[PDB]
């Protein structure tokens, strides 16, 4: 989308909305795969509500962008590159457009909850040029109200951090696994990550030893937010297992969990909507407390799709 120029970044949209365009300053890639990064301060200190979100970017050069919430961004710059870091502390992945697939609206009611005392205090716009002496200013429009809304939206990350595939190997499982303590929360959407090495990620509820699906994915596909088959609730008991099946074929050494291209990393991002006097914005997993249950995960955690 074109540079903002002089109206600046924020449109009121009423008395109590704004609309919040985060963009990157007129930049001009010079290789191919760049990664760009920016932030921008929330303009209230109160809390407010994320509760939609509009792309805005140049078709032509842009691979995928993702927006986080966070509170120490890893440059005071204009942008940087995110090799540099997106964030020093938490970052909390709140959008993810894809090329090819045209992410899904946040269901009608359910908001993230960001500023205030506990809340993001930025937001970090990350911007992957792929295919490339004009100046982009791709980004997102971000819609925030201050209007408590009734469902907020959080996430649920699971991530590997001891993963080793050793070089060659045919076939290496990365399991997560973690107990839900927490109120009830529904799914309603999933991205996985992966770099070159994984061949499909899975996701699971598991209840009374019984496996529901959240997500499943080729992490090669364009990695956005899809939608879930089917809105599935996770309550205290419950275990959440994934499960990222990954090759050591074409390595010549071994690969471990890391930043760069060369490393590899299995993340699932569960996104979910709790009842707001419950609701909590994020939670993590990365570890695998009930090893042995993977001996029951449904063969297409396997079988690559
Ligand atoms: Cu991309
Ligand atoms: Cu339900
Ligand atoms: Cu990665």
């Amino acid at each position: 989308n074109e540079c903002l120029g002089t109206i600046g970044p924020v449109t009121p949209l009423d008395a109590s909305d704004f609309a919040l365009d985060i963009r990157m300053p007129g930049v001009t890639p010079k290789e191919s795969d760049t990664y760009f990064c920016m932030s921008m301060r929330l303009p209230v200190d109160e809390e407010a509500f994320v509760i939609d979100f509009k792309p805005r970017a140049s078709m032509d050069t842009v691979h995928h962008m993702l927006l986080f919430g966070c509170n120490m961004p890893s440059s005071t710059g204009s942008y940087w590159f995110c090799d540099e870091g997106t964030c020093t502390d938490k970052a909390n992945i709140l959008y993810a457009w894809a090329r090819n697939a045209p992410p899904t609206r946040l269901p009608k009611g359910v908001g993230f909850r960001v500023g205030g005392e506990t809340g993001s205090k930025y937001f970090v716009l990350q911007v992957h040029y792929g295919d490339i002496n004009h100046k982009d200013c791709s980004g997102v429009s971000v819609h925030l109200t201050r209007v408590p809304q009734p469902l907020i939206a959080g996430m649920y990350l699971m991530m590997s951090v001891d993963t080793v595939i050793p070089p060659g190997e045919k076939v290496v499982n990365a399991d997560i696994s973690c107990q839900y303590k927490m109120y009830p929360m529904h799914v309603f959407a999933y991205r996985v990550h992966t770099h070159h090495l994984g061949k499909v990620v899975s996701g699971y509820r598991v209840r009374n030893g019984q496996w529901t699906l959240i997500g499943r994915q080729n992490p090669q596909l364009p990695q956005a937010f899809y939608p879930v088959e089917h809105p599935v609730d996770v309550t205290f008991g419950d275990i959440l297992a994934a499960r990222c099946v990954f090759t050591g074929e074409g390595r010549t050494e071994a690969t471990h969990i890391g930043g760069t291209s060369s490393d590899e990393m299995c993340n699932l991002y569960i996104m979910y909507y709790m009842e707001a006097k419950y609701a909590l914005s994020f939670m993590t997993c990365t570890k695998n407390v009930a090893p042995d249950m993977f001996r029951t995960i449904p063969a297409e955690a396997n079988i690559p799709i």
